C-alpha cells in the first residue's frame, strides 16, 4: 500500500535523516520540520543512500548525488529527488503517501 | 477546529471554484486535480471572493486581485493566498488542515 | 533570564505597541489594559516585528501576519503569538516572565 | 441627509480606522465592535485626519491630537470627539446617522 | 471636572515649578508671574516630569523634551505643552480651566 | 472694579463687534471665539471707534487704524490693542478682567 | 555669509514685521525690542511669509502656520521657527549671525 | 485643457515630489531642478502612486513599480513614466503641457 | 536590447538554473520545460542570485527570497519575479522579449 | 503549419473579436491588450463560434458556453478554452503559435 | 578604525540611503553614484536619523532638519552633515575612512 | 565698558568654569558651548563663587546656591543668574556685553 504510517514524531532525531528501506522513503527531520524523500533514483531508480558525513544523498549505481533537500548536483540525475505528502494523523503518528507528489518545498512543522 | 473534513471529491465539479463561507476556504479543481485555498487577504485579513467570469479573487476592503492559483497581482497585498494542506481520506471525503499550509504549487490528484 | 522588569506603565504610551528587541517580547497598552506578546513566530522561529501603519505583526522570514492581538491571519504560521504572564510588582514597575504563556485574551488593567 | 449607508461589515478590516472623507466621519473596527466617530474637531470645527502611525488623530489646523477613541489629550481641543449612531441594517448594510450623538463608549458588536 | 481651584499665590515659591500630579498640570512661578502648563506630552500623551536641575520638562516615553516656558526641543513632539487658564478668584485662590487652552506668551500678575 | 460680567454668550451676534463705552472694552465674537479688546488707542489714549462697514478700528483723534484683531497698519498707533482677560464664570455669564492683558490670539471658545 | 549687517535700528518701524529675502531672515521690531527670525519652514523648508493682518507666519507649501513670536500652530511643522543671534555692533549698525540659533525668547532692546 | 499652471516655484519643496490627482501629473523638484512626470502607467493605464517611503512609483493595478525619475524596474510596465514639458512663465508661474512628451533627462532649473 | 536570442534549447543542462548577468534574466530548464525569470528583486530592484543548494533566489540588499518558479515568500518583496516571453525561433534558438511580461506559471516546452 | 501569422495590431478593430475559421483561432482586442484562442471546444472537440450579441463563445455540438475570457460556464465543457502563444515579430504582424498553449491570463500590449 | 568595509556596490538600491548605526555612516546611491554621510549631528555631536517618508535627516536631540543632501535648513545645525572619504577596493568592495572627510560634491561612480 | 573681550576659545579648557572677578562674570565651556554667567547674586548682588568641588555656585552673604547652569535652588535667590550676551568675533575672541541679558538656555558652539 502507498499509505501507510512512519511513527511518532519523538521517534526521529532533530537534524537526523533516517532510512525506510521497505517503505523506500527518506524521514527528514531539520528542527521541527519533517520531509517525506523518495530514495528512487531518479536517473534509471536505484535506491540512493544517505551519508550522514558527507551530508547527500548519493546513488551508488552511476555516481549521482543529491543534496540534503533532494536536487540534484552531481551525476546523470536530471531532476530532484521526488518529495511525498506527509501529515500527523489525528492520534500523534506521522502518515506518508507515495502515491502523492508535493513541491519540494513542502515541509511539515510539529 | 483548522482540521475538518470537506467532502468526497464527486461534491465538486470539473473546472469550479468552491467557496466554503463557514470554513473560510476555496475547494479548486481543475479536471482531477484539487487545491484548497485560504479566503484571507494577504493584506490585512478580509476574506476575498472569487469572480467565476473575471476568473480571479477580489478583496472586498482595498482592492487586492489575486488569479485563480492565488498568485497577487492587484492592491497592497504583499504575498500571495495562503495554499492548505487537503488529503483524500480512506472513507472518501477529502480533509482540509487550515493550520498546515503548503506551496502554491501542491495539488491533489484523483 | 525568563524573568525581568519592563519599566513603570507611564513609560508606556496610550494605545501603543512597544517593542523590546532585547527581551524578544511586546508590550501592547490598550487604554489601561497591558499584554505581554512574545516576538517569537509560530511557524520556525523568526523574530516577528510590528507594523505601526498596518497595525499587525509581520515576520519577514515567510511572511506570516498576525493581528494586533496575536492572531495568525495570513502566511504559515498555524497558531496565534504566545501571549506571556506579565505582573504589577511592588515597587510599581511591570514584571514579565517568559517561561509562562497565558491565554490569548489575558490582560493586566491598571 | 444625515443619513447613509458606509457598507457591509466585511468590507472593513479588523484593528482599521476606516476615513469616509465624503461622509465626514470615521469608521473604527476592533474586532468585531463597530465605531462611528465624527471628523469635526471640537476646537474650532476643522476636518480631522487620522494617522495610521501614531494611531491617534490629529487635526491640522491648530495641532489638536486625540487618542483612537477620540478622545483628546494634546491642543487646543477641549472634548473628545462625536461618536455617531451606528446600526447594522437587516440588508446587512451598516447605518450612520450622524445627527444623533451617542456616548463615547458606545459600540456595535457584529 | 476640568475647573478647579489650586491655591492662593502665597502657596507657591518664587521662580519655583509646582507638579499638580492629581490635576495633570504644572503651577511655574517667576517672580510674580504665575503660568499653568499641562503636563501631557504632545507626542502621545505620556505624563512628562520636570528637572530642577536641568530646568527642562522630560517624557519618559520617547524622550521628548521642553523648555521651561513649554517649547518643545528634543523627541517626536511636534508642538509645545498646553497652556491653560488660571485666574485669581475673589477670595484669593488661583482658578485652573484644563478645558481652556491659552497661548504660550500668557501670564498672571499678582 | 476691574472685574466685571459682561452677559452671556447669546447676547452677542456671531461676528458682532460689540462697544462697551462705560467699560472701555470691546466684545469680539467671531463664530464661537470670544474676544476682549480694549477702546484705548495705543498712540495717546483717545477711544478707539469701530466701523461695521470697513471692518477696522478708526481711532477719531490722530487717524491711527487698527485691524478687527487689534494689529494696527495706520497712523501712529505703535502697538497693536491690548487684548484683555475674558473667562465663562459657573452661572454661564462672561466675565472680563480689564487689570489682566492677555496676547494678542487668546480667545474663548463657547 | 552668515554674517551679516540689516542696518540700523531706526530704519525698521515700530510694531512692524520687516522681511529681507535676500538674507531669508525676518526683521521683528515690538517697540524697543527686536528679534530675528528665520523664514525657513521646520517642515521640509521653504520660505515662509508674514501676514500683517492676521499676523502669523504662513508657508505656502503644506500649510504650516507660525504665530508673531515663531511658534508652530498649525500644519506638519514640528519646531518653531529659528531665532537668530542679533546684535548691535558699535557703529550702531544690527548684525545677524545665521549660523547662531538663539532661544525663542531671545530680544535685543536698543 | 493640456496647459494648465501648478503654481510658482517657491510652492513646492527641495527633493519633494508633489502628486496633482486633478491633473495626472507628478511636480519633481531636485534641487532647483524642476520635472513634470505623468501618473499614467506604460502597461495598461492606471494612476501609479508615488510611495514617499520608498522612493519609488508604484502602479496598484498590476503591480508595476519605477524609480523616481521613472524608469521601470518591476512588473508588466514596459516603458518608463512619461516625462512631460514644463515651462516658467515670465510672470512666475510654472506651465506644464500634458500633450507634448519629453525626454526623462530634460529639467527646468529656476 | 529587451529582444535577444539566449542560445539553443542544447546549451542549458536538464534541471537547471542558469544566470545571464549581461541580460540580467535567468533561464530555467525543468525536464523539457523552458522559462525566463527576471533577476530584478520585485522591491526595490537589485539584482538577486540563485543558490543551487537552497533552490531560492536570494537579494542581497534587503533579504527578499523567492521560490524556483519565483514566487516571493521572504523580505519586503511584495510580488514574485516577473516571468518574460520567450519564443524558440525557426534556426532553433531561444529568444527572450525582456518588455513582454508573462504569466508565472508560463512554461516552453521543446 | 502551426506557426503562421495574423495581420497587423492595426487590422482588428479595439473591442473586437475576430474569428478565423480556416486557422482555428479567434483574435481577441480589448483596448491593446491581444489575446489568442483556439476554436476547439474543450468537451469533444467542435468548433466553437463567438457571438457579438451575448459577448459568449457558444459550441452548436452540445450547448457548452464559454465567456469572453475563454472561461467555460455552461454545458459539458470541463475546462476553459485554449489560449494560444501571439507575439508581435519585428515586421509588424502578430504571429501565433497553435502548438504553445498559454495560461488563460496571457495578454500581448501594444 | 575609521577605515573600513562597507560592502559591494550590488547591495545598494538605486536611489536609497542606507543606514549603517553601528558604523556611524549612511551611504547613499543615486544610480550608480555614491556617498557616505556622517550620521553625527553638526549642532552637539547627537546621531541623526534618515526618514525615509520625508526625505530627510532628523537629530532628535535638539529638533535639527538636513536635506538629503546634508544640507541643514532647520534647527541649531549651524552647517551641513561631513561627507566621507568612500573608495572601491580593488576586490570590488566599498570602503568609508571616517576620518577623512570630503566635499558634499564629492562622488564616486562605478 | 561693559562690552569687553575675554579671549579666544583655547584660553578655556573642556568642562571649566573660569572666573573674571574683575569682569565680574564666569565663562563656562560645557563640550564645545560656552556661557557667560553674572556672578552677581540675585538675593541682593553679592558675588557668588563657583564651587569646582560641589559642582555648584554659592553666595557667601546668606546662602544662596545655584545650580551649573544658574538655577537657583537654595538661598533666598529669588530667580536664577542672569546669562549675558556672548558672541565670537571675527578675530577669534568671544565678546560678552553684560548690558545685554539673554535666556538661560544661550549656548554659544564653536
Ligand atoms: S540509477 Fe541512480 S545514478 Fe543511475
Ligand atoms: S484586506 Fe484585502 S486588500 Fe486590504
Ligand atoms: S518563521 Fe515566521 S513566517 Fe516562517
Ligand atoms: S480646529 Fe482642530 S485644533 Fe483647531
Ligand atoms: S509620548 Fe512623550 S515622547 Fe512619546
Ligand atoms: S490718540 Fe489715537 S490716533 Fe492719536
Ligand atoms: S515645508 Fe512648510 S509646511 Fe511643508
Ligand atoms: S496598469 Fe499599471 S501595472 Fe497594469
Ligand atoms: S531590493 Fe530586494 S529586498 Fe530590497
Ligand atoms: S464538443 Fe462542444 S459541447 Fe460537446
Ligand atoms: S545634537 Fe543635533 S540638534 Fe543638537
Ligand atoms: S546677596 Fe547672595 S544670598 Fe543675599
Amino acid at each position: 500500500s502507498p499509505r501507510f504510517f512512519v511513527g511518532e514524531p519523538k521517534q526521529f532525531p532533530v537534524g537526523s535523516v533516517t532510512t525506510l528501506k521497505s517503505r523506500k522513503i527518506f524521514v527528514v527531520r531539520d528542527a521541527d520540520s519533517f520531509k517525506a524523500i523518495s530514495v528512487v533514483c531518479t536517473h534509471l531508480g536505484c535506491a540512493v543512500e544517505f551519508s550522514k558525513e558527507k551530508n547527500i544523498f548519493e546513488c551508488p549505481c552511476h555516481g549521482s548525488k543529491y543534496y540534503r533537500n533532494g536536487v540534484n548536483f552531481a551525476g546523470p540525475a536530471p531532476r530532484p529527488l521526488d518529495h511525498l505528502q506527509m501529515i500527523l494523523d489525528n492520534n500523534g503518528k506521522l502518515a506518508v503517501d507515495t502515491s502523492v507528489k508535493v513541491p519540494l518545498e513542502t515541509e511539515l512543522i510539529v
